[PDB]
């Protein structure tokens, strides 16, 4: 139409997507609905998913975040400061009622060189909560992470432990659910790195999908302290994309292939490693490549 467009256009779901809503000094108070350990009891961190209520005043969309304020107050009597967390629910939720939200929560305690045990504030507050308790919510936050418009484009996942969390988000909403204007027929595809099978986050859920949809989804796992490849090395996420680099490779040559990688940060390193080696068989810089797919919306980042 002859109307006036001067706004970019973007590839991912921008539209209707609100951000910041709720600030820091005001902000949502929901109440845990449920809060359950979903790594075996020999895992070496625990991982809970839980769910807020949310009265439906929180319209989030897959792929974004929201902050939590724990509890308690610094030294200095001032509350604690934000800490962001994935949204691991679809906007529909859960409970399939537009009214919750779910958080995938890793409880960081570790030991320093003294012997001494830390704690981390917010993840460990968190996960303590029991249902009938209070959080303070803020957000929605991000716009990097949004799903790609594109109904039949094919979606790379590579995450690590709890960047799990928006991947989650996405394979709900793809398989899932039944979207009226939204119907999924492209090719999902993820790569889940983890220590340990008792780490392995939502594994069943995936099996039920990779049931259903058989020809569109995809499902690789590499448990680093469990699995080794031929040459005797220790399954990391690139470890295992290397056994399909040359698949990877001529996907990402296509217009309608998007790559999310959410996680630890550090694995993006990895993940270079091997997209260098691949990229110069064809005479091609890998980070002047990458660039450009960052330009175009393909390659979307968020480590931490
Ligand atoms: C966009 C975004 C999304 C996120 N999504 C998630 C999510 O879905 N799930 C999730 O669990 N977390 C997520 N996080 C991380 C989360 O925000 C917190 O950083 C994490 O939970 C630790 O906060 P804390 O208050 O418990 O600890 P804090 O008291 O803040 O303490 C952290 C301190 O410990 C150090 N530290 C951090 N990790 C480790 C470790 N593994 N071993 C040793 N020392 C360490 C830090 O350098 C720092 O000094 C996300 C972060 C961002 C920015």
């Amino acid at each position: 139409p002859a109307t006036a467009k001067a706004k970019k256009e973007s590839k991912k779901q921008e539209e209707g997507v609100v951000t910041n809503l709720y600030k820091p000094k005001e902000p949502y108070v929901g109440r845990c609905l449920l809060n359950t350990k979903i790594t075996g009891d020999d895992a070496p961190g625990e991982t809970w998913h839980m769910v807020f209520s949310t009265e439906g005043k929180i319209p989030y969309r897959e792929g974004q975040s929201i902050g939590v304020i724990a509890d308690g107050v610094d030294k200095n009597g001032k509350p604690h400061k934000v800490r962001l967390y994935s949204i691991a629910s679809s906007a529909i939720g859960d409970f399939g009622d537009s009214k919750t939200v779910s958080l995938c929560v890793k409880r960081l305690i570790y030991t320093n060189d003294a012997g001494e045990i830390v704690k981390g504030v917010c993840s460990n507050f968190l996960c303590d909560l029991q249902p009938g308790d209070n959080v303070q919510i803020t957000g929605p936050v991000g716009k990097e992470m949004l799903m790609p418009k594109d109904p039949n484009a094919t979606i790379i996942m590579l995450a690590t432990g709890t960047g799990i969390a928006p991947f989650r988000s996405f394979l709900w909403k793809m398989f899932f659910e039944k979207h009226d204007d939204y119907k999924f027929n492209g090719l999902g595809w993820l790569f889940l790195g983890v220590p340990t099978s008792s780490s392995l986050l939502y594994k069943e859920e995936f099996g039920k999908m990779k049931e259903r949809a058989p020809e569109n989804f995809r499902v690789d796992y590499a448990v680093s302290r469990e699995q080794t490849n031929a040459a005797g090395e220790r399954m990391y996420i690139q470890t295992r994309m290397a056994e399909y680099k040359e698949e990877l490779w001529e996907l990402l040559k296509k217009d309608n292939t998007y790559v999310y990688m959410c996680g630890l940060k550090g694995m993006e390193k990895g993940i270079d490693d091997i997209m260098v080696s691949l990229a110069e068989k064809d005479g091609i810089d890998w980070f002047d490549y990458k660039k450009q797919l960052k330009r175009g919306d393909q390659w979307n980042v968020e480590v931490y």
